[PDB]
């Protein structure tokens, strides 16, 4: 025979794969400066508020299961990219 069925939420299988491709190089644990104490853990988040650059990330946010610190994928990756950079002298 042949019959049809309906669909439900919380079943994002393909979608997830997409994001992963974006964070293929992105590390699982980052060592931020403001939270140097511990290394955040890239946690999947729909929306949040970065406590570094004062922005809002999506489908990506460095969360810590110890202090609950959220950050941006890029913000965490980089160290000092606000005004100055790596220079010797
Ligand atoms: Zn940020
Ligand atoms: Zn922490």
């Amino acid at each position: 025979g042949s019959s049809g069925s309906s669909g439900t939420e919380e079943r994002l299988k393909e979608i997830e794969a997409k994001y992963d491709e974006i964070a293929k190089d992105w590390p699982k644990k980052v060592k931020h400066v403001l939270h140097e104490e511990h290394e955040l853990e890239l946690t999947r988040v729909q929306v949040y508020t970065c406590d570094k650059c004062e922005e809002e990330g999506t489908i990506w946010s460095y969360h810590c299961d110890e202090c609950d610190f959220d950050l941006h994928a890029k913000c965490a990756l980089n160290e000092d990219t606000k005004e100055s950079g790596p220079s010797s002298g």
